């Protein structure tokens, strides 16, 4: 509920979200995993905290977050869910790993808070 705009949250929108959206492998993460549309009967049993980059993009627009660290945790949840749910050989796993590498590169260049 307490939410806000900081230099760091601004960077999460204008650099991190904007760069990741453009990647060739980003499209599966544009919206919540839909267990009905994708015929995944155990998804919501296995993954208790779903997250996707569409939801993060909206939270940033609605000043949902108090700090960039909160936003980073949601990206982490999005990636970790993919790794936990899927098999090691699944291409979606390699897609997530490519996105997460870029995410981390951007987080490392993020301006320090205050
Ligand atoms: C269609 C869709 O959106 O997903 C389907 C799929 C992910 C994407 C896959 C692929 C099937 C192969 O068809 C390929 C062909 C080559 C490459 C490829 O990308 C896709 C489209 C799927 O692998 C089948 C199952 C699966 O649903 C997930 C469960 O593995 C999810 C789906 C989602 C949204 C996430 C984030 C997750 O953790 O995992």
């Amino acid at each position: 509920k307490p939410g806000r705009k900081t230099n760091q949250l601004q960077y999460m929108q204008n650099v991190v979200v904007k760069t990741l959206w453009k990647h060739q492998f980003a499209w599966p993460f544009y919206q919540p995993v839909d267990a009905i549309k994708l015929n995944l009967p155990d998804y919501h049993k296995i993954i208790k905290n779903p997250m996707d980059m569409g939801t993060i993009k909206k939270r940033l627009e609605n000043n949902y977050y108090w700090s960039a660290s909160e936003c980073m945790q949601d990206f982490n949840t999005m990636f970790t869910n993919c790794y936990i749910y899927n098999k090691p050989t699944d291409d979606i796993v390699l897609m997530a790993q490519a996105l997460e590498k870029i995410f981390l590169q951007k987080v490392a260049q993020m301006p320090q808070e205050e």
